[PDB]
């Protein structure tokens, strides 16, 4: 019996990282066996070069830091199918949306070069994107006019109906957000599973 | 008045890193301002993980390490147009045909997905593959089985007619392959160069 893949989206500041910890605590305090993820992960080898860009420690060509984030995706890969055929629900702080969205808000990136080195990738079973006002999640590529670049792109990706996309209002209290999460959540784990796991894009 | 962008393909033992250098002193002392190039590049940060992995000292996902291997070749663009730009002509000891030859030659890995990342890369103004026997090239990813893999996805490669291919006899002596390429570049570079410096499989 595979465990759900769940990825959380959305702008910087929207809840999605206090929304993914809160997210596994629940589903696990429940009897679940679920695990956290996030991307980009800098802990591997390719990581520490991504978190160093980002960090602004270091500048690398757009097109090759697109690559290095999906490449950091991929090296994980294994790890995922391996647990989510264990039982094991993932829920993932990021994936290739963002990836998408932020690339894909720079100037001469068009979507569709954008999402190819992240086709085939494990499909999320869900994807709750946390929606809110740009002018509330600054409250809390981070600028007003980047954001609302990636945001544009997040609607442009939400548009791909093969993807079991859930709205969720992250301008609610963090307990308010999370209970929505967590309902949304407990029935793709009961659901959205009995489906062999699929690929992204493809 | 641009430099030309000329790439050397071939299996392993084919002489692309010899004639590649050859190339490189004939055209200087021919008055040309031309510089080589190689991929991977292993001085670079993404490339000293590129070097390891094929020292087998690493073991990178698969459509990861495809992808360090674009990435490689794009944080090189800047460099690559810049020197063009300025009338150097760019001798390059393998691009993306080996790219996608040596992932393209591996299971599940369709030319379409691995031809993607570099998708828009410098389009090579004259595309020299050196072509010998197998058991020659042999004689002088490295195993049987997989160098004729990769020849066969050379060969899928080479029916992009927007392409200027030409086709080499690898199996002379390497100073009649030398003066076969030295020929070939010279045409190249004084008149396919008359068109502005184009963009790879788009
Ligand atoms: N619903 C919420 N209401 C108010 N503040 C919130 C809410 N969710 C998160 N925050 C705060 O906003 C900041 C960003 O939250 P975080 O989860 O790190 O967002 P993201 O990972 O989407 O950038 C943190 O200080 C966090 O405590
Ligand atoms: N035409 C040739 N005939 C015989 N040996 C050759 C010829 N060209 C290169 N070699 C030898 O074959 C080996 C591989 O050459 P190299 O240029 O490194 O090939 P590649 O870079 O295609 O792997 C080297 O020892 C080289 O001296
Ligand atoms: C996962 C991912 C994130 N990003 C960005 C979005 C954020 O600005 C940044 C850091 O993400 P984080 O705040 O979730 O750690 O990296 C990309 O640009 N590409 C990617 O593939
Ligand atoms: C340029 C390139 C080379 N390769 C391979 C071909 C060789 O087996 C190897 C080393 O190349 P080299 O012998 O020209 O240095 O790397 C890839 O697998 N992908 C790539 O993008
Ligand atoms: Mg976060
Ligand atoms: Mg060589
Ligand atoms: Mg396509």
């Amino acid at each position: 019996r595979r465990g759900a893949l769940i990825v959380l989206e959305g702008v910087d500041g929207a809840g999605k990282s206090t929304q993914s910890r809160k997210l596994v605590e629940a589903l696990c305090a429940a009897g679940h066996r679920a695990e956290l993820l996030r991307f980009p992960e800098r802990s591997t080898e390719i990581g520490k070069l991504l978190s160093s860009y980002l960090q602004k420690k270091s500048d690398v060509e757009d097109h090759s830091v697109h690559l290095l984030f999906s490449a950091n995706r991929w090296e994980q890969v294994p790890l995922i199918k391996e647990k989510l055929s264990q039982g094991v629900t993932l829920v993932v702080d990021r994936y290739a949306f963002s990836g998408v969205a932020f690339t894909g808000a720079k100037e001469n990136f068009s979507l569709d070069w954008c999402k190819q080195p992240d086709v085939g990738l494990p499909k999320p079973d869900l994807v709750l994107f946390l929606q809110l006002q740009l002018a509330d999640a600054a409250k809390r590529y981070e600028n007003g006019a980047f954001q609302e670049r990636a945001l544009r792109c997040f609607h442009q990706l939400m548009k791909d109906t093969t993807l079991n996309w859930k709205m969720v209002d992250a301008s609610k209290s963090i307990e308010a957000v999370h209970e929505d999460i967590r309902v949304l959540s407990e029935d793709a784990i009961a659901t959205a599973t009995e489906k062999p796991l699929g690929e992204l894009w493809k």
